[PDB]
């Protein structure tokens, strides 16, 4: 009954007497005094002097004629006879970066979360995530202004529906005061930043989303405290939200109800579908060793902050028990051990976790000349052998195009027809390989220069007739469409049987080959040549014989590959090939990749 503080905490519009107005409650137990100042009584705190509830901590007040709209603060004077005003710690809509000022509004209508929406989080579901920042997706070109909430509804959505993602996953939009924390360094923990419109705009923004099919994740910050002025930062003149940098005191009901429920506002408030927790690793260790001996079983030099590892697992249970159909991923870098496992069986609790070593392993693989490619075939083949220790997405991230990272193009190797080869062949790999997928704004039409988070993206670069950029961008229409036409390519991504090799080591060609099977046992099979070298009459083992019918192949003329594959239908002609009975002649066309489906 305390999963809700903000139901009741806050500023909220009550009727007393039949006189509207608006009633206050901020907790700030170690006050000597606290007062209400706003525009209705012309900011003088002498006028609504706040009444505390000793047992509770909580101070109230209901002021009458005060309506939403208007901005506000506490003026207190804390535990130490200081004076300083507070912003409210459940402001649900705020002013904009230096005026940090809260204002009067309520909550929004509960969203009930569709039968539809919750099976698209679900591990058999084709989960394809793009990932945004909303200040820097798009600009209005003279102005260079920021797209609103409502010019994001228009533009955003058709866009990511038209591009066949899945789901939708927007970098914090929590209030915060600097463009280039991105959002994860935050001031207002239930306020949506007043960047791009108002709380109802955002609302009318994911409405419009859900509207088109897609889910929206949310990157979810409670591992950030807030450090800045107005902040929780020694709320009261005590250490409140914070420990004696600067940590949340998890183990503080208060906190935690501060947390908690901050995640079941964005769900249950805003109709969110899953919130994304970044750089778990920061929250869940600390630079000090306890200090009180080793009492430490998992040996990490006993850093760990339980009081917050058990934060993440019991937000996680409550989040299933209140929820259920949202769920939970995690960035964790650190190897801890099962970020996705049940809380249970002593996991984190995640449901995905994002899978930073596939995503290196692989990148390096791909950074590499392709005459090298051969010595190291392990950075393709070893990513199946750790896939079923967790529930993994694989990632392409905004952190790894950025900060003299190289764009995702800028590290493929070719001459200019090489160089892009490449990633039409990647993206196939990417998306035919288990784990869910996510990729960032600007990856999809192959961007060159780094994303910069003060700028629009080179949008420029689809301007003019097909070229290079319009392949890729229409390649991954495909990967994405087709990817979720496919039970194979999506049901069993954490069940070994939804993946077998057929072709480990053919290292000295570069040359891979696996297979995708649903729950019913109908398999597809996924060709990549990593060399520049084309290859006819390739040949290999099958477990299913009869018609073969190219699906996707990375190389077509459309997306200004050689055009030149296998042809039409292809049977399955019996020859020996690695033991499997079955073997089949095919073209692997110059660095790409191939889908086939077998035809009725
Ligand atoms: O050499 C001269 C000059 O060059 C440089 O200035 C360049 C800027 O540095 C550079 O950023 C680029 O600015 C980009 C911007 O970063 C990027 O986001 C992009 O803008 C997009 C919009 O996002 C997109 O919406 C579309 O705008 C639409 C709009 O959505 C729609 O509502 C309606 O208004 O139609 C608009 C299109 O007309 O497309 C644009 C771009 O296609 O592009 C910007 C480029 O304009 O380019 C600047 C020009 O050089 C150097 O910085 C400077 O030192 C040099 O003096
Ligand atoms: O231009 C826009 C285009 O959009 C739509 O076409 C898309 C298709 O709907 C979609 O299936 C996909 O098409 C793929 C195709 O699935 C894939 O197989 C591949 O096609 C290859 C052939 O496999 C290959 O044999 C070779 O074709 C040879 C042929 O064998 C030979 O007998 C002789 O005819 O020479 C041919 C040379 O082309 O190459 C082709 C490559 O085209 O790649 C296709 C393109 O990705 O994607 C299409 C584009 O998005 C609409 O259906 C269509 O009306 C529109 O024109
Ligand atoms: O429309 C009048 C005025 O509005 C804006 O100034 C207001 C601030 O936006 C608002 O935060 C508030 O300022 C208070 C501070 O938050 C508080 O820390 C302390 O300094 O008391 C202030 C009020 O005295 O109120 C002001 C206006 O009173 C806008 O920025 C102005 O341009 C505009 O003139
Ligand atoms: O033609 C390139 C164009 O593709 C997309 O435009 C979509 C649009 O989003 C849909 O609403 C519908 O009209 O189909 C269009 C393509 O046929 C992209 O949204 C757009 O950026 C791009 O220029
Ligand atoms: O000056 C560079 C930038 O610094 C910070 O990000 C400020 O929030 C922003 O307003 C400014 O543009
Ligand atoms: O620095 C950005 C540039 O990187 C590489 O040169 C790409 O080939 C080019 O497309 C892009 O414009
Ligand atoms: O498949 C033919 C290709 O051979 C090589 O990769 C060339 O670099 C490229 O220009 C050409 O398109």
């Amino acid at each position: 009954t305390h999963l809700r503080p903000y139901e009741t905490l806050g500023a909220h519009a009550d009727t007393m007497d039949g006189v509207t107005g608006t009633r206050f409650s901020v907790w700030a137990p170690n006050a000597r005094r606290v007062s209400v100042v706003g525009q209705f009584n012309y900011w003088d705190g002498r006028r609504h002097p706040m009444r505390l509830r000793k047992e509770s901590g909580i101070w109230e007040l209901f002021i009458p004629g005060a309506h939403n709209g208007q901005l506000y603060k506490y003026e207190m004077i804390d535990a130490n006879g200081n004076l300083r005003l507070k912003s409210d710690p459940y402001a649900f809509e705020a002013q904009m970066r230096p005026e940090t000022a809260s204002l009067i509004c309520g909550l929004p209508e509960k969203v009930v979360q569709t039968e539809e929406r919750k099976k698209a989080n679900q591990f058999d579901a084709p989960i394809s995530i793009y990932e945004v920042h909303l200040g820097s997706w798009r600009r209005h070109t003279d102005n260079n202004f920021w797209l609103s909430y409502r010019e994001l509804a228009d533009q955003l959505v058709p866009y990511a529906k038209w591009m066949g993602f899945t789901h939708l996953e927007l970098l914090p939009i929590n209030e915060h005061p600097f463009d280039g924390s991105w959002g994860y360094q935050p001031t207002g923990l239930y306020a949506p930043t007043r960047r791009f419109g108002t709380r109802d705009d955002f609302r009318y923004f994911i409405d419009a989303a859900h509207a088109a099919g897609l889910n929206v994740i949310l990157d979810w910050v409670p591992g950030h405290f807030p450090t800045d002025d107005f902040a929780l930062a020694e709320f009261d003149g005590t250490n409140l939200y914070e420990h004696s940098t600067l940590i949340y005191n998890y183990g503080r009901r208060e906190v935690s109800n501060f947390l908690v429920g901050n995640a079941l506002y964005w769900i249950e408030r805003f109709g969110i579908d899953a919130l994304r927790v970044d750089a778990v690793a920061s929250m869940i260790y600390r630079d000090y060793s306890r200090k009180e001996g080793e009492w430490i079983p998992n040996e990490f030099g006993g850093r760990e902050n339980l009081e917050a590892i058990e934060f993440l697992r019991n937000t996680n249970r409550i989040l299933g028990e209140q929820v259920s159909g949202a769920v939970t991923m995690a960035e964790e870098s650190t190897d801890f051990p099962g970020v996705s496992r049940p809380q249970d069986m002593g996991g984190l609790g995640f449901w995905y976790k994002w899978n930073l070593g596939w995503m290196h392993d692989t990148l390096d693989y791909m950074k590499l000349d392709p005459v090298y490619r051969q010595y190291h075939h392990d950075k393709l083949t070893f990513g199946i052998l750790y896939n079923y220790t967790e529930n993994f997405v694989l990632p392409l991230s905004h952190d790894e195009v950025v900060h003299g990272k190289k764009s995702i193009l800028d590290r493929m190797p070719g001459d200019a027809w090489q160089k892009f080869a490449n990633l039409r062949a990647y993206y196939g790999w990417m998306w035919a390989f288990p784990g869910k997928k996510l990729l960032f704004m600007g990856n999809e039409f192959a961007q060159g220069r780094e994303w910069n988070h003060d700028a629009s993206l080179d949008w420029h670069l689809l301007e003019g007739g097909d070229n290079w950029h319009h392949g890729v961008q229409r390649l991954v229409r495909d990967l994405n469409l087709t990817y979720r036409h496919h039970k194979a390519m999506h049901e069993l991504d954490f069940d070994p049987y939804g993946f077998e090799w057929l072709v480990v080591d053919d290292k000295e060609r570069s040359v891979l080959i696996f297979v995708r099977r649903d729950k019913e046992g109908n398999e597809i099979i996924v060709a990549s040549n990593f060399t520049p070298v084309p290859r006819h009459d390739y040949r290999f083992g099958i477990n299913q014989p009869g018609k073969w019918r190219e699906i996707l192949n990375t190389d077509s003329m459309h997306y200004h590959g050689s055009n030149a594959g296998n042809g039409g239908t292809v049977h399955s002609d019996e020859i020996a090939s690695h033991g499997r009975q079955h073997s089949l002649s095919l073209t692997l066309p110059p660095l790409a990749t191939i889908w086939l489906v077998r035809e009725a």
